[PDB]
């Protein structure tokens, strides 16, 4: 049935896209869109297929109708030669990063600090780090909770959009898409290397991607891992190394999203498209890779390895899980269960 149509979040998306589109003989075309939400309601309406979505907006689709189709997968030590296409996907480590030189800055100091999220309702960078301070505060207003912010995605008049600095031209400030200077988990680590806030949450990849030499990125160039501290919820702090043992939580990997009555024909053309432009592919490092734009993570994470099955055939509750479903819910109280379109 065997054209599909992928939606790009805003401009930088869109060119990749369109480079995507050429190289697939057309068999993959574009629809762009300003915002996420926006990519959902044309998938909806049917003048889109797909589009890989953060957690957090799983749950928004899957309210709304939508089908996590395939998932992203990395290099995982463990689970060995399991081709990566059929290996269960491991998650993803949300975490709390500050700058080492911030000395006694710590999970129970960071009211009214300046924050850095990569934007509204995304796992790491909101649904996790919020759920946790609303709970304990016992308050919903989170808007109040740190003097300034940069989360892209809130009004851009209140003060969780005062440390956004939007384009170029300084047009577009906290939309929430790749214009914004400090959006997705690149823009909010960047936010934090520069001084602009306190305290960034990313997750546990974004650290290592970006110090020691592996960005090449002009703000990156010197940053060194022993100048951030994951901050822990027992009130400690830790190298970046300490992970596995200081985080907030593990999230569920960013997922390809479809209409239901789509999805089969959306798999299908995709894990053909992998082969072409995925890791080891045909066509990769010659005339094109999927998995690659420059740290910018754009239309999938950078470091994905491959898209694979999922096994379970899970319904958008079980892809996320009973522990990350009931969060969002009692997170959502603040600002029960309709397609919020
Ligand atoms: C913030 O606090 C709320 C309220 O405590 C958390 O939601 C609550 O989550 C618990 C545990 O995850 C749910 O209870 C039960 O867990 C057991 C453990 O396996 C399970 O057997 C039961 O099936 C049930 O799920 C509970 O429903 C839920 N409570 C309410 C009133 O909504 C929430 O996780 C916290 N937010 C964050 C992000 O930490
Ligand atoms: C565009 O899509 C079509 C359909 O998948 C491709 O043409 C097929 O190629 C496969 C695999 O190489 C062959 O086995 C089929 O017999 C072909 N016929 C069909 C189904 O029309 C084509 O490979 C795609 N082009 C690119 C460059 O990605
Ligand atoms: C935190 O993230 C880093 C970056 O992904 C992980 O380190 C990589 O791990 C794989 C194998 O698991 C290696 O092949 C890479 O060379 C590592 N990358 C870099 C850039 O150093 C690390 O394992 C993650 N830590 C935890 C505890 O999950
Ligand atoms: C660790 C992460 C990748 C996911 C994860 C966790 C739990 C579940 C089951 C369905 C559940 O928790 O309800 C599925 C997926
Ligand atoms: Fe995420
Ligand atoms: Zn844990
Ligand atoms: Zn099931």
């Amino acid at each position: 049935y065997t054209r599909v149509v992928w939606c790009a979040v805003g401009p930088e998306e869109q060119k990749k896209c369109q480079q995507w589109s050429q190289q697939s003989g057309q068999n993959v075309t574009c629809a762009t869109a300003s915002t996420t939400d926006d990519c959902i309601v044309l998938v909806l309406k049917g003048e889109a297929d797909a589009l890989n979505l953060d957690g957090g907006y799983i749950y928004t689709a899957g309210k709304c109708g939508l089908v996590p189709v395939l998932a992203e997968n990395r290099k995982s030590s463990k689970h060995s030669s399991l081709d990566c296409v059929l290996r269960p996907t491991e998650g993803y480590l949300a975490v709390a990063v500050v700058k080492k030189a911030n000395e006694g800055l710590t999970w129970n100091s960071l009211k009214d600090k300046k924050s850095c999220h990569t934007a509204v309702d995304r796992t790491a960078g909101w649904n996790i780090p919020m759920g946790l301070i609303v709970n304990q505060t016992g308050s919903c207003a989170f808007d109040e909770f740190f003097s300034q912010s940069c989360a892209p995605g809130a009004d851009p008049k209140s003060r969780l959009c005062a440390l956004c600095a939007g384009d170029d031209q300084g047009l577009d400030k906290c939309v929430p898409n790749s214009k914004e200077k400090y959006y997705g988990y690149t823009g909010a680590f960047r936010c934090l290397a520069e001084d602009v806030g306190d305290v960034a949450f990313v997750k546990n990849d974004t650290v290592w991607e970006n110090t020691n030499g592996e960005s090449t990125a002009d703000w990156a160039k010197n940053l060194k891992r022993e100048d951030f501290r994951l901050l822990c919820l027992d009130g400690t702090r830790k190298p970046v190394t300490e992970a596995q043992s200081c985080h907030l939580a593990v999230a569920p990997n960013h997922a390809v999203v479809s209409r239901s009555d789509r999805a089969a024909h959306v798999e299908q053309v995709l894990l053909h498209q992998q082969a072409l432009f995925g890791k080891n592919g045909k066509n990769c490092p010659d005339k094109f890779c999927l998995f690659k734009s420059e740290t910018k993570n754009l239309l999938f994470n950078d470091n994905t390895e491959c898209l694979a099955k999922l096994g379970g055939r899970p319904t958008y509750e079980e892809y996320l899980g009973t522990e990350y479903v009931t969060a969002i819910a009692n997170l959502k109280k603040c600002s029960l269960e309709a397609c919020a379109f």
